[PDB]
């Protein structure tokens, strides 16, 4: 869907920005600093899970650029591993949100965050 | 969800960028220059309809900035009108995609695009 590789970089960056907002805005709720409204969280996690699937298709062949490390493309198997692991962690967060369980939401949220950081430490400049 | 107003501007810009990609990438299919795979379009329109709901909440009070015209906030009723009209047009596009009907997809896609342009001509610098 990208006319030039830069278009793919801007796309991915925009997706990750939105993930990020939808992930991070739940921090105060996981920490108990904001109230827990199960329905509000369920609906937000449903936005996050749609968004969480989007960045990956925008690291296709020849879309080197941005703050992506080249290793994304020389170590493709490892990178697909780490995105699929992240997405699997999002499934667990969606299950927790769907159950309306603040303890399981907290644990799941931490799992997800560790998966963001694990990818970044290997693949983000 | 925004620590400062700039965070809201970057969010909205990122959302609109992603709408945009998910909208525009269907142009060749509406024009017949790429093949029509009903399932592929149905799934893409489902991403677009989630994305299409996101920018509006990031033009809250005091989030002036970006390429947003001030009229967004002095003419709030008009702006909510134009976003709700746009979203209603997205409903019609989702119905067309769900029906697997290329004629209705084409008409709906044009409706949607006119709603993007109508907002921009009033509210985007
Ligand atoms: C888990 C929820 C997250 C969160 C909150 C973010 N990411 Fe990542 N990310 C990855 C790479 C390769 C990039 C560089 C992309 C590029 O510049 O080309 C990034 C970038 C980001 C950003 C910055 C986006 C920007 O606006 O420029 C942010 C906000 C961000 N990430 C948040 C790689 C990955 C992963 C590899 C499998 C995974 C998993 C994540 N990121 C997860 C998350
Ligand atoms: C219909 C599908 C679309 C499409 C393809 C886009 N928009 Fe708009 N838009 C609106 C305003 C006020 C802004 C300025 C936002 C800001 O800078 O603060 C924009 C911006 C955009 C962009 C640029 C984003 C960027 O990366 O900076 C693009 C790509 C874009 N739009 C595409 C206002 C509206 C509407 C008001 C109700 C509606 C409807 C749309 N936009 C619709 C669409």
């Amino acid at each position: 869907q990208f006319a030039k590789p830069e278009d793919a970089v801007k796309y991915r960056q925009s997706a990750l920005t939105l993930m990020a907002s939808h992930f991070g805005r739940m921090t105060p709720v996981v920490k108990g600093q904001a109230p827990y409204d199960a329905a509000q969280i369920k609906a937000n996690v449903e936005v996050l899970k749609t968004l969480s699937a989007l960045p990956w298709a925008a690291f296709g062949p020849g879309t080197e650029g941005g703050d992506a490390r080249p290793e994304i493309w020389s170590d493709a198997a490892s990178f697909k591993q780490k995105q699929q692991a992240f997405q699997d962690n999002i499934v667990k967060l969606s299950a927790a949100a769907d159950a309306g369980d603040l303890d399981k939401l907290r644990a799941a949220f931490g799992d997800v965050g560790a998966s963001c950081k694990a990818c970044h430490d290997a693949y983000k400049k």
